[PDB]
């Protein structure tokens, strides 16, 4: 049973979430964690009841919250999934979002196979 360090999987991961934050505009949505009154969408945590953001993730990851890859792969597929179900199919987070999925299967794949 494989037993993960936290400076591990700093060095591995990071990286993957660097390359999300590097898509400009499409990672602007996602930086911090979606402000509902800010952005005048007060109905936003009556649909999406666990909030996830790129600047979360990377305090677990600072903060050695992760025990396993796995667990920081759910985490961005959760901050996907809440963007998908929120936003409408035609908006620009939608696509923004469907843009960094595209990224983050292509980043991790490689990364998965080096922490085997
Ligand atoms: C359109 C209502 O704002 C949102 C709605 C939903 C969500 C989520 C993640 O579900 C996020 C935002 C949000 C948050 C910060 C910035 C931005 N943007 C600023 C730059 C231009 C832009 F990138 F297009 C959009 C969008």
């Amino acid at each position: 049973k494989k037993i993960f360090k936290p400076e591990e999987l700093r060095q591995a991961l990071m990286p993957t979430l660097e390359a999300l934050y590097r898509q400009d505009p499409e990672s602007l949505p996602f930086r911090q964690p979606v402000d509902p009154q800010l952005l005048g969408i007060p109905d936003y945590f009556d649909i999406v009841k666990n909030p996830m953001d790129l600047s979360t993730i990377k305090r677990k990851l600072d903060t050695g919250q992760y025990q396993e890859p796995w667990q920081y792969v759910d985490d961005v597929w959760l901050m996907f999934n809440n963007a998908w179900l929120y936003n409408r199919k035609t908006s620009r987070v939608y696509k923004f979002c469907s843009k960094l999925a595209e990224v983050f299967e292509q980043e991790i794949d490689p990364v998965m196979q080096s922490l085997g």
